[PDB]
């Protein structure tokens, strides 16, 4: 399998909204759990977003699609996004990591202004 990330480049401004489309594309079982990762600008390392407050996602397993949304963007905001999205049946026991896939990321732009 493998995700469809979008966009894949992206400029915003102060106060502004993102949403990062993803879509988990030729995967034979569900769509089991989403992550989202940021690397900030000047930042060495991947770091998972925490879900709730400013950041928002809306799952559709059904399609195995997800999106993340981001409120009041920001200087300190620029980076690298990318969602993760794993996949099984019921038989493989979860005690063992499950195939994922990660997009192909989008590098996020803040100015002020």
């Amino acid at each position: 399998a493998w995700v469809d990330q979008t966009p894949r480049s992206v400029t915003k401004e102060t106060g502004e909204s993102l949403t990062i489309n993803c879509a988990l594309k030729n995967a034979a079982d569900d769509l089991e759990r989403t992550d989202w990762y940021r690397t900030t600008l000047g930042s060495t390392n991947e770091q998972k977003i925490s879900i709730g407050g400013r950041y928002v996602e809306t799952v559709n397993k059904g399609s195995k699609s997800f999106s993340l949304r981001i409120r009041d963007l920001r200087v300190e905001d620029s980076g690298t996004y990318k969602c993760g999205a794993y996949f099984s049946d019921a038989m493989s026991n979860y005690s063992y990591p499950i195939p994922g896939e990660k997009g192909a990321g989008t590098v996020l732009t803040v100015k002020a202004a």
